[PDB]
């Protein structure tokens, strides 16, 4: 028993982190096979970052300007290209620690582990979700750019995030590993406001299922609702609309607990309308929305 | 910016996890040099666990009864001994992935990373604290015993916990790596109630400092207090008494923010007396107490 915000073991990703320096800018790179992936703003002088022309800036850069260090050993750069907002640095040596991997572009509501790094050195690991406004609520200081987000399916690391930007509101923006920003964000020091941070309804319901499985049941009530009725309450509280797809995804948790999805919707409705009344659920005083149905099933069944 | 419950990178510990089987009981072991550490209850049949005599049970066990598997390769057991509540299995091969390590016995309030494992395979990593009642609030199912808690100081892993027990209240009890239980707990299926789970006052204050550093300041007030006055409020709310030692430990965070420790004590006092009034601090609706002053400084300054 017990339910914790759990990151994937970070070992497979630790073995991929390198330091990239171009000029004075030092940040992190991801070394997979003979390619080092890093944010393209590594070529910027913070002055550039006001309105950088990346193609023009890159013209002034040679293979030998990209200083790539894996632990205490330098990698030889034999090629460089720009793909969207990342640089791909071809090195003469395949990373011998390259795990089985994929690049996936995640959807909002999907969760992932971040390995926060500085100078290509891992400092910590935490669990995030891609917010409905395509920001993440991370922990990133200067030097952390090029830190990656990932899921592991047994032996296969799916990389879904590279850290690029902090917004003046202290939330985080980044790319998938093809260098396309999540959401409308750009690698430029400009006025970029996040949209509404809506709550991931299906994740809240998953975590309510986790709570029941783990003994926290005080919030279960005698009520049910409909998708359309529940969704009027969701709209009012800046929750994502709940779809039949979400209901279907919660099927396994429904089955295991014997609580119909719409009954748990009715529990969530009363919690939204009535608040927690100073009580907690799985040690939280708010409704947690950074566990997916898949995360709950994984943790509650002990998959490795 | 941003402040997250952050685990240490788990790679160095992943390389130490093995599977230990004695009879039908499978759980995890920690392979350091040529020794495998695991809970002694691995020799029990759950029936035994009602009132096991471990010395007597162990007499019936030989080196060849301890099946030790590191990934898909079997380790040869050439010795076994009992130290307190752990077994030490001598194997004929030093773990080639053995990191620099220490065994430390932590104090209540101190935090650490758990690498939850099943069949010697890492499933996830999360941050814990040793509670003032010597329990931890973990996420552990059957097969997770022998999972370890740890801190990393650069290259040195300090192992502080091995998982042994869940209490009927769904909290967790375990040993340091010399096999001595934290608190009064015993590896026996009996009536074992946790004491008061008091809040780690110094950790709450550290996290209030983290909040101010990261932009969350609404809770700062025009008040100060004294240690003795604050402590009357702590007693009333089942908070640990705050000592001059705690004040001194918070010195660096005090310095950096320019908020005197006793002023922040006065902020915490009003929060205890008045509640959050439906507001949040660093995305929490309650006062977080599983960040040490050392954790806050580490995360806020980007140590690797
Ligand atoms: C995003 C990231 O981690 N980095 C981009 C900014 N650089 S930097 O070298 O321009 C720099 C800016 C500000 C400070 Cl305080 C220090 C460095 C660092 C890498
Ligand atoms: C603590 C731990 O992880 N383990 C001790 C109990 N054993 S077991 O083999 O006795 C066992 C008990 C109950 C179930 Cl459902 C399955 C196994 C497992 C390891």
């Amino acid at each position: 028993s017990g339910f914790r915000k759990m990151a994937f073991p970070s070992g497979k990703v630790e073995g991929c982190m390198v330091q990239v320096t171009c000029g004075t800018t030092t940040l992190n790179g991801l070394w997979l096979d003979d390619v080092v992936y890093c944010p393209r703003h590594v070529i910027c002088t913070s002055e550039d970052m006001l309105n950088p022309n990346y193609e023009d800036l890159l013209i002034r850069k040679s293979n030998h300007n990209f200083l790539v260090q894996a632990g205490n050993v330098q990698l030889r750069v034999i090629g460089h290209s720009m793909q969207n907002c990342v640089l791909k640095l071809k090195v003469d040596t395949a990373n011998p620690k390259t795990p089985k991997y994929k690049f996936v572009r995640i959807q909002p509501g999907q969760t992932f582990s971040v390995l926060a790094c500085y100078n290509g050195s891992p400092s910590g690991v935490y669990q995030c979700a891609m917010r409905p406004n395509f920001t993440i609520k991370g922990s990133f200081l200067n030097g952390s750019c090029g830190s990656v987000g990932f899921n592991i399916d047994y032996d296969c690391v799916s990389f879904c995030y590279m850290h690029h930007m902090e917004l003046p509101t202290g939330v985080h923006a980044g790319t998938d590993l093809e260098g396309n920003f999540y959401g409308p964000f750009v690698d430029r020091q400009t006025a970029q406001a996040a949209g509404t941070d809506t709550t991931i309804t299906v994740n809240v319901l998953a975590w309510l299922y986790a709570a029941v499985i783990n003994g926290d049941r005080w919030f279960l009530n005698r009520f049910t609702t409909t998708l359309n009725d529940f969704n009027l309450v969701a709209m009012k509280y800046n929750y994502e609309p709940l779809t039949q797809d979400h209901v279907d995804i919660l099927g396994p948790l429904s089955a295991q607990t014997g609580i119909a999805v719409l009954d748990m919707c009715a529990s969530l409705k009363e919690l939204l309308q009535n608040g927690m009344n100073g009580r907690t659920i799985l040690g939280s005083a708010l409704l947690e929305d950074e566990f997916t149905p898949f995360d709950v099933v994984r943790q509650c069944s002990g998959v490795t």
